[PDB]
């Protein structure tokens, strides 16, 4: 283990509300400051945890693969350490950097999750039931879904070809139009199923500003996470309609309402779809497990929509809960903060206590 | 803590199906020989437990009285071990102790929650001893079903003259109409929110059969157990409705709807009574969380939970704060699969204090 990895593992990682990361594009050299050390601290944590998993699991190539790239990319912050934050070269040569190890870190989610299908053909294992890979897949992808969040934010802010959405600042839309992000999605869900079934539900939805009745609803949110967490509930919503009801004329609608309450925003998405035995919810949200083969674009297969969804609601303080009646239908639950200030990152950090989990 | 406290602690409960409890007519003396056994075991189990509570809970009058009246049950069962399971004579007082036991327990409930409500109004309590509260509780009250379950089963089958309703065995309906339980408990729920509120939402009940489609749904269960859950999540949603809706002409219904599936019956009841904060979701089942000023000291949720709990199901709670909120009843369809969860004392439990 490098000696960059041992020391910047020593520390805590620090979660920024949403707000804070608002008001870094509100200067350079303050992101540029925070980031050079807390990249290297979030990197440090988890190889230090990656060097705990199984033997057979820690040597499959690409695992190995995406060891090698963090600790490449903690070099090259690491090599910031010097720089003065009033250096215009150095904020500019940051800009740079980042847009590197964005670049290098890509590919990890498919890499790390072919590691795990690498892990098991070429060893007796059961992804599904084993409880430290999926302890460790949720602090690994938090921590991953953390650093991209960061880097982005700054890039996005601050360099002069990445400019992303005009109305967002970085990532974040401080006047997310919700009820849209659903349609959006639904849509999406949609166009994928058709190609599946050659039919798909379709959407009925209720919206309540309880907040400010009849108003719009609007908080301050990242938008590309409010999608995918809504596309892969819709998908799974949308599939079990459809097969549920195959040997009927039509298909129910997927109904969805959409509640601002004073310190929550909460989306309930419902369907008819057969729902799934109360023994077996937990095992949905498992890193693998699927009702289908594992797999242009799938519609079910890879295991992820459900315990990915639930982190992104998770990061910022939010949560994302099944409550389902076997033998009619499920309820998909995603609830986020309403208030940016109380939108803070919850992060892992590899300390005794993890150890201990593991 | 006499000897047969400490003796009788030492053995593990012996958790029964709702099928075997079923049995327990088709005899007297094997119900006996049992009992005598595994009541005093269950008493003696959650006694240990309750001295390893912080002192100043101990020594409320409170829980000085339900200590004392565990003790004299399970001395009064203990009697019985010199008797023999063919001594018809020994069969009948054992039947009539099980009655003086259930009578001397009729007020353990609200006298356990006042030893609570005092020890965590007079002492500063920090995190891990309000969890740990939080956690004797659910294992004494689960304690306190368990053993009443027992009792009355023995006594409504035993019993030369309080055996109880004759479709029933014991207190278990082997084809509980759950839609009639359902209608029932709203009823009740209802009758008391117009006695406080002169008025009181409407009930919309859909039912689906998935395991014998557009047929009525039964289950092996206790209907007096389903009765209270139901009843007291009424209760919340009629309250939360009524309270929320009080700048409106109407009031809107609670819509509920019952379900069978291949492993589960569920139930979940839904209302517009303007939900909670998602902070405050975990809080609604700790004994000493209310809003009430039809209410309460704070038992419904988690004693509902229990009564789900007991054989295998579950109870659980989502909300859309600023709109309402969905209370779900999870409860096994199989009568095989329905076994008692019950709180034992043993080392794993001690550290987990
Ligand atoms: N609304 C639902 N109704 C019934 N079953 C569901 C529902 N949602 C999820 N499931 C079940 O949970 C399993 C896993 O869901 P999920 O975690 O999203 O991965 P997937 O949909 O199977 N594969 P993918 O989404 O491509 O990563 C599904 O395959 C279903 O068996
Ligand atoms: N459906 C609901 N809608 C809104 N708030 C609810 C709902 N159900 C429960 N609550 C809240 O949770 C608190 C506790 O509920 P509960 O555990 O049933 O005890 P209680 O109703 O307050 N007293 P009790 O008479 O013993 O049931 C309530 O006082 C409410 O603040
Ligand atoms: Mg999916
Ligand atoms: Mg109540």
């Amino acid at each position: 283990v490098p000696r960059e990895v041992e020391h910047f593992s020593r520390y805590s990682p620090s979660p920024l509300s949403m707000k804070q990361l608002l008001d870094f594009g509100s200067c350079e050299r303050t992101s540029f400051a925070f980031l050079r050390q807390e990249l290297p601290v979030r990197l440090a944590n988890i190889l230090k945890e990656i060097d705990i998993l199984p033997t057979q699991l820690v040597n499959t190539s690409s695992v190995q693969l995406v060891k090698s790239w963090y600790i490449q990319s903690l070099m090259d912050l690491v090599e910031f350490h010097e720089k003065s934050p009033d250096d215009q070269k150095a904020l500019s040569d940051f800009v740079d950097t980042l847009i590197k190890v964005r670049n290098r870190h890509h590919n990890v989610v498919p890499t790390m999750a072919q590691g795990i299908i690498e892990y098991k053909d070429a060893c007796t294992v059961d992804p599904v039931t084993n409880q430290n890979l999926q302890y460790f897949l949720d602090r690994f992808y938090m921590n991953r879904i953390s650093t991209r969040m960061l880097m982005n934010q700054h890039i996005l802010i601050f360099s002069d070809s990445q400019t992303g959405n005009p109305s967002h600042i970085g990532s974040i839309d401080p006047n997310c139009d919700v009820v849209a992000v659903v349609q959006d999605a639904f849509e999406c869900s949609r166009m994928l199923c058709d190609q599946y079934y050659l039919s798909s539900p379709e959407l009925k939805l209720t919206q309540v500003n309880g907040k400010f009745p009849d108003q719009p609803i609007h908080i301050v949110y990242v938008p590309s996470h409010l999608h995918h967490m809504l596309f892969e509930l819709f998908k799974n919503a949308m599939r079990a309609t459809v097969e549920h009801q195959e040997n009927q004329p039509s298909l129910t609608p997927i109904e969805v309402i959409v509640v601002l309450g004073k310190e929550d925003l909460t989306i309930k998405i419902s369907d008819r779809g057969g729902g799934v035995p109360l023994r077996i919810i937990d095992r949905l949200f498992s890193y693998t497990y699927s009702t289908a083969p594992t797999p242009n674009a799938p519609l079910a297969g890879f295991g992820y929509g459900l315990p990915i969804s639930r982190l992104y609601a998770k990061y910022f303080q939010g949560d994302l809960n099944l409550y389902s009646l076997s033998g009619y239908g499920t309820d998909a639950i995603i609830y986020l903060k309403a208030l940016s200030s109380e939108s803070i990152e919850k992060l892992p950090v590899f300390n005794k206590s993890a150890f201990k989990h593991y």
